[PDB]
C-alpha cells in the first residue's frame, strides 16, 4: 500500500512518508538527515530540485534514479528508498531520493600503510563493480569517497585528481580515468600533501609530466591532432622520475602500483580487477568476493524524448522500486 506522509517546513514544504523523523537540513537538490524507524538507520533524504523544469532537468532526474537503483555493491552508494507524495502520475511532481547517512569524507599526522591499503582496496573493489557495468565515474576525489566509523567505504555521486588525457583535449577516455583518480588519491593518503596541486590546467599538466615523463613516441602515435602533438613535443622534455624518491618510506610495494596507476597512457594503465590481484593488496584480496555487475544499459543517454516522456519514465522507475 501507501505510507502515510506527513509534511514540515524547512525551505521547501518536504512531503515524506513517517517512518523518517527528526529530519535535519544537511545542505541544498536539497538534503536531510533523517532517522529512518523502519530500519534503526541513519539516512539522506534528498528532495530533487525541479526535477522536470525542462527536457534536461527531466533526463538528468531519470539519469540519476536510473544509475542509483543499478547499483548494488557494498562500496557504491545505492538507493535505499524513492518515493513522491504523488498518487498518480497527474500529481507527480515530486521526487525524493533516500541513500545511507555517511559521515565523514576522505578529507581526512598521517595514515597507516595497513589503512591505506585497506582504504585504496576498497575504492578498487567498488572501481571493479563500477566499470563491470560500463560506467565511468569521472570525478573521483575525495570528497566523492565517505567513510563509517569502522571506516568501510562507499563510493558517492558520480581537478587535482582528473586523468592528463582530460585536461589535454584528447578523447582516447578509457575506464582507467577513474585508475589515475585513484593513484592521486592514494599518494596523498600515503604523504599528506596533494600530489598534483595545480594552480590552472596548464600548472597541473607541468606537475604530472614533470613526474610521469614528457610522452614517449609510442604514445604520441596515439594523437590524432597536428596542433597536440605540436603542443607536447614542444614542451621541454622530462625525463620520467623516480617515484621512490617522492614517495619516500612509503611500502614498496604502494610504489609499484602508484607506478602502475599514475602511467600517461591510459592503454597501459591498471584495471580495477588487475589493480586488486596486485600483491600490495594482499591481505584483503579475496578473488570469489570481488563481484560484477549486472550489464546496465545507457542507450537512453542517445534518445531525444519530451519532457512528459522522461517524466513519465522516471515514474515508471519510481513505481517499480524494490528495496535491498
Amino acid at each position: 500500500e501507501r505510507p502515510t506522509f506527513y509534511r514540515q517546513e524547512l525551505k521547501t514544504i518536504w512531503e515524506v512518508p513517517e517512518r523518517y523523523q527528526n529530519l535535519s537540513p544537511v545542505g541544498s537538490g536539497s538534503v536531510c538527515a533523517a532517522f529512518d524507524t523502519k530500519t534503526g538507520l541513519r539516512v539522506a533524504v534528498k528532495k530533487l530540485s525541479r526535477p522536470f523544469q525542462s527536457i534536461i532537468h527531466a533526463k538528468r532526474t531519470y539519469r540519476e534514479l536510473r544509475l542509483l537503483k543499478h547499483m548494488k555493491h557494498e562500496n557504491v552508494i545505492g538507493l535505499l528508498d524513492v518515493f513522491t507524495p504523488a498518487r498518480s502520475l497527474e500529481e507527480f511532481n515530486d521526487v525524493y531520493l533516500v541513500t545511507h547517512l555517511m559521515g565523514a569524507d576522505l578529507n581526512n599526522q598521517k595514515l597507516t600503510d595497513d589503512h591505506v591499503q585497506f582504504l585504496i582496496y576498497q575504492i578498487l573493489r567498488g572501481l571493479k563493480y563500477i566499470h563491470s557495468a560500463d560506467i565511468i565515474h569521472r570525478d573521483l576525489k575525495p570528497s566523492n569517497l565517505a567513510v563509517n566509523e569502522d571506516c568501510e567505504l562507499k563510493i558517492l555521486d558520480f581537478r587535482w585528481y582528473r586523468a592528463p588525457e582530460i585536461m589535454l583535449n584528447w578523447m582516447h577516455y578509457n575506464q582507467t580515468v577513474d585508475i589515475w583518480s585513484v593513484g592521486c588519491i592514494m599518494a596523498e593518503l600515503l604523504t599528506g600533501r596533494t600530489l598534483f596541486p595545480g594552480t590552472d590546467h596548464i600548472d597541473q599538466l607541468k606537475l604530472i609530466l614533470r613526474l610521469v615523463g614528457t610522452p614517449g613516441a609510442e604514445l604520441l602515435k596515439k594523437i590524432s591532432s597536428e596542433s597536440a602533438r605540436n603542443y607536447i613535443q614542444s614542451l621541454t622534455q622530462m625525463p620520467k622520475m623516480n617515484f621512490a624518491n617522492v614517495f619516500i618510506g612509503a611500502n614498496p610495494l604502494a610504489v609499484d602500483l602508484l607506478e602502475k596507476m599514475l602511467v600517461l597512457d591510459s592503454d597501459k594503465r591498471i584495471t580495477a580487477a588487475q589493480a586488486l590481484a596486485h600483491a600490495y593488496f594482499a591481505q584483503y584480496h579475496d578473488p570469489d568476493d570481488e563481484p560484477v555487475a549486472d550489464p546496465y544499459d545507457q542507450s537512453f543517454e542517445s534518445r531525444d524524448l519530451l519532457i512528459d516522456e522522461w517524466k513519465s519514465l522516471t515514474y515508471d522507475e519510481v513505481i517499480s522500486f524494490v528495496p535491498p
